[PDB]
């Protein structure tokens, strides 16, 4: 195979330098295939609390890399492309959070993991799409401030029956903005398929699906549902992961959806990352000290 040169040197350097490679489900297939651990944000977070390796090569977006570093302040965490980021996460600011706390002083601030680390210092608790409902449901308040994703926050309100005040205005992920007409069409084409969509999808898409969950939840659905075909309403990288786990099922994208930021990581720049041991994820000590609190609380409110 024409990529063997890069694959081989990645595997040699990883072993030589004492790295573990962690990847998100939306990384390109070639990188998922060289990673030691591939999963969703919640799975990556739990892995980050548990791993023993002194050095971590993280393959995803910056807020995830930073969470891994917050949970491992004394380990070296590197990323191939320091600009890989989540634009949705980036629209929420400290300024907005403080405005809404004042406006709603007894509402806890619940931040989606897709948020800047500075913003996380201001949060009462963090959540991911897999545990957002459980986390908010276990809080002792009928109103919560939630951001940055309006769709997830609305989904939380539905499932919990609580009032969810979303910040900022119109926070959403462009990648998950499917039209519900694509489900209609796919029902005609594959009448016995099961439709699985992300909670970041708009309400009409969520409401027409058979299942709604994080990518980690998506991967467990075929363990209990015997359907021959699943239609997947998330970023394209998940198709590879699903097909690999369940080669006897068919996985069909709801629509082709690509996260440009998740695609910034390549075999070539991942090799360079191992060769140079760059770019290190560095945070102020204060940010780590402060952002760790709502991350650890997330885990307390699961069990
Ligand atoms: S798929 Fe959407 S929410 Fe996820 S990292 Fe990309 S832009 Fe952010």
């Amino acid at each position: 195979h024409h990529h063997h040169h890069m694959v081989d040197e990645i595997l040699k350097l990883k072993k030589e330098k004492g790295y573990i490679i962690l990847a998100h489900n939306f990384q390109i297939p070639e990188l998922q295939d060289i990673a030691d651990f591939v999963g969703d944000s919640l799975q990556l977070a739990r892995k980050a609390m548990e791993l023993s390796e002194k050095k971590i090569l993280f393959l995803g977006v910056d807020f995830m890399a930073e969470l891994v570093k917050i949970l491992n302040p004394d380990k070296k965490v590197i990323v191939p492309d320091r600009s890989a980021t989540c634009p949705m996460a980036n629209r929420l600011t400290p300024e907005i959070i403080r405005e809404y706390r004042e406006k709603f002083p007894d509402a806890p601030v619940v931040l989606y993991v897709n948020s800047t680390s500075e913003c996380k210092t201001l949060a009462d608790v963090i959540c991911t799409s897999a545990n957002a409902v459980e986390v908010v449901k276990k809080l002792d308040s009928s109103v919560v401030i939630f951001g940055p994703d309006r769709n997830l926050g609305e989904y939380v309100a539905e499932k919990t029956g609580k009032k969810v005040i979303t910040i900022p205005e119109n926070g959403h992920c462009p990648v998950h903005q499917f039209n519900a007409e694509s489900i209609d069409a796919v029902r005609k084409k594959y009448p016995d398929a099961k439709v699985i969509v992300h909670p970041e999808c708009p309400k009409p898409v969520r409401d027409k699906a058979d299942y709604v969950g994080s990518t980690g939840q998506m991967e467990k659905i075929p363990e209990r549902d015997p359907s021959r075909i699943f239609v997947i309403g998330t970023e394209i990288g998940m198709i590879h992961k699903l097909k690999k786990k369940f080669p006897d099922r068919e996985f069909v994208p709801l629509e082709m959806a690509v996260c440009v930021n998740m695609k910034k990581n390549t075999l070539e720049n991942t090799l360079h990352a191992l060769q140079t041991e760059s770019f290190e994820v560095i945070l102020p000590k204060e940010v780590i000290e402060k952002a760790k609190k709502p991350i650890l609380r997330m885990f307390e409110l699961m069990g």
